[PDB]
């Protein structure tokens, strides 16, 4: 009744999203995907996103609350057979601060498990990123790894957590 | 004498035998197949896709097995790769000797930084083998793979082109 | 199973272009509507077309149920579905073959495919609910009847009704493993 | 407040007018164009062609340049790098800071080893600025480019990335 | 009348010649590229063959002596505003040692500068591919530049020398 | 030239699509066959077709002459041969902006743009045999008679014969450079 992320809610990402999309970082400072494909400019990616509209592959979300676009959840790498899927949650910087990833974490995973019907969700967060460790430590994910040096960002080598929930417990703790 | 040649259409007779048993899903360029038309399709396909990487190992004119290069990042630097030798050829070193020849393509013609492989927890040859060449566990993937009726845990373990480079290629 | 036992050599490999001829002659009598991923085709070159087009086509499965070498049937896992987590399977054993308990043995590699290797947490079936000896042997292998569809297929100048039976992947593994 | 945004089909006007006189041919993607239109065909077909990258070089959001990485080869490492500033904004110290951008682009975010130009040889002032960055000359190109009638000789120069990451990257 | 490279011929390369351009070097030791892009195996070559059939930015001949296959001359970076081309001469490891290397040489500058009208040829050697200096300086060939760790190679970075000669020179010294 | 001089503000550039009506309308009277690269067309419609066609086609290449942002005309390089080092021109005024010496200056201009730019060696033009005044202006540039091509193009019902002129890159270069 009285809280800020009441209005939060999950859509399907359209092709009119692509310009949020985009400028959620549009530096030239890091490498961008689209179903494992490299993009930079925004005509790139415009032609990605045609190209893949029926690949099952990833799924794509806005995060939306009082009808404003907050951010992007992400899943890829879905696999049906292994029931698994990475996900990633990525906040506006307009709008952090607000505890808007919590919220969209917890969207995605009821996505991802009473949706989709995956057995195991998992994410990789930089280890320094000790807010979104202690986030996704809270919401009952473990971590099962350490992949060192695993991604060149500005300069360095950088080391990444990669944090699991499953299914039982899941549908176990949030939807007694 | 055990060496890597590139892999042709007509080694996909052989790449497809080391498991046609309807008993594990199989991909290509990370698009599911079972039977040889599949793959000969998928192959044909991905002829130019830089993503992946595949070489015969052979041994006095022997196919031995397949290594495979596989999530290449020319930015990040790394690759995953896996050695699957034929069940034929399995008693005899080769598995030591082709992840060396593995860890010499990805490091000293690819470029990469950083090499990584997959193994099964319950499979201690395996990781020993790979802890003697110099590769360090990162992580401990639970319930990874649905195989023949159960989840398996994996084993990730890592190497760095500095150590490499230095320990076999002064 | 040890030394001193009865085992079958039944088994499944993934079906192939070159079993095509195979596949159309267990029935090219123009008595029967026959689909590929739910295509109608009778002639052999549509089927080959089919074959073709749906190569990558994961929503069904296919099969050959061979003994020492020699084809003996067609497994099809069709209607499949990841979310749900279910399929729907056949057993086709060729004429020449029948009446040597071959769709038992079939169906439970069938079974093993579809709940050990696919990861479904259903599978069923449907079979006339006048084949009382298919009904037995499903019922044999843990299969429950689940409905009864009334007329559900014009058959040969009428309509038949058949039964629909399934069986879960917890029961499975369970009994089997 | 100098910055690098990926270059946009929306940007092309402003590309072309850098230089559209008939006086010299230009490439893109290695293909020659001279009109306007013909660059834009090119541009459409080389949307995900990684082997060239583009970026505008804005100030206070006004376009004042182009930065382009050519032949990039990332078993190699490498790339050469062209900076363009607009004629009416040459005045003003850009060269300079755009060469810096370009290189902290190639060095800390496409991770390659080695960055070089081409500079023409009677182009002293240009000569000077990469020497203070730290480029050294590698070598001279005698009469490579004809351009007006007469052919030019050109001044390779390079910078490596572990002396770029540890001057500036600390 | 006595010697041996007197049978040394170039003829233009043709698709059934690409079994002999492959095992050139099949060994997964280096990159390989045809009309600057990469492959490795021998359907990857015949597919890049097909597709840049009529491309003229680059031109390849066969080396060869009474009527065997010895060599490839390739010509690369072919520009004719600026009338150059990068050109490289292959000779197969089982005909080395017979001063074939020099003589194929002379027959790509005779077609780039007497057919094909190039001002400019150049090419690149490894600094410490000694013998082939000699050559090309023997030749009237001039080094321009030592491009510095220019080629990764067998776990190495390692330094090319750039020779070039010109039309005039060539056309004065061996058409005199 | 300083400042106290007479310059023309004749320049050439690169012909674009949007340029099309205006080389249209230089001769749509059907009475002359006209071609783009070597490829007949009447209508506009085929025009742009073809344009499109050879967008990125090297064997020819176009200007539009312009004075004080106004279209004069066209510059042709046509029959392009870069081993052979050599090509033709044309210069097209617009029949409203004839007799005020358009032509001369834009044959520079195209001399220029073929040897300092495209590093030819040979340039060469076709006239008509009784078009004096048109000969006259080429030779005053440098230009010598090669040929005299005999009743080479029919043209409103006779044949014509046309001289073909010539220049090298050599003496171009010496005498403007
Ligand atoms: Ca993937
Ligand atoms: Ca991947
Ligand atoms: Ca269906
Ligand atoms: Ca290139
Ligand atoms: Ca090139
Ligand atoms: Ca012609």
């Amino acid at each position: 009744a009285m809280s800020t992320t009441s209005s939060v809610r999950l859509r399907p990402l359209e092709r009119e999203d692509l310009p949020f999309v985009h400028q959620l970082d549009n530096n030239a400072s890091i490498m961008r995907y689209w179903f494992e494909e490299p993009y930079e400019a925004f005509v790139e990616l415009c032609d990605l996103y045609d190209k893949h509209i029926h690949d099952q592959s990833e799924r794509r979300f806005i995060i939306e609350s009082q009808g404003t676009k907050i951010g992007l959840v992400e899943l890829v790498e879905i696999n049906h057979i292994h029931r698994r899927a990475e996900f990633q949650i990525i906040i506006d910087p307009t709008h952090q601060g607000k505890g808007y990833a919590g919220a969209a974490a917890k969207l995605a995973m009821e996505y991802g498990f009473s949706v989709l019907n995956l057995y195991k969700l998992y994410l990789i967060v930089d280890k320094e990123n000790e807010k979104a460790i202690h986030i996704y430590s809270k919401l009952g994910f473990e971590i099962e790894g350490e992949l060192k040096q695993e991604f060149f960002i500005n300069g360095e080598y950088r080391t990444v957590i990669r944090m699991c929930i499953f299914q039982p417990q899941y549908l176990a703790k949030y939807k007694t």
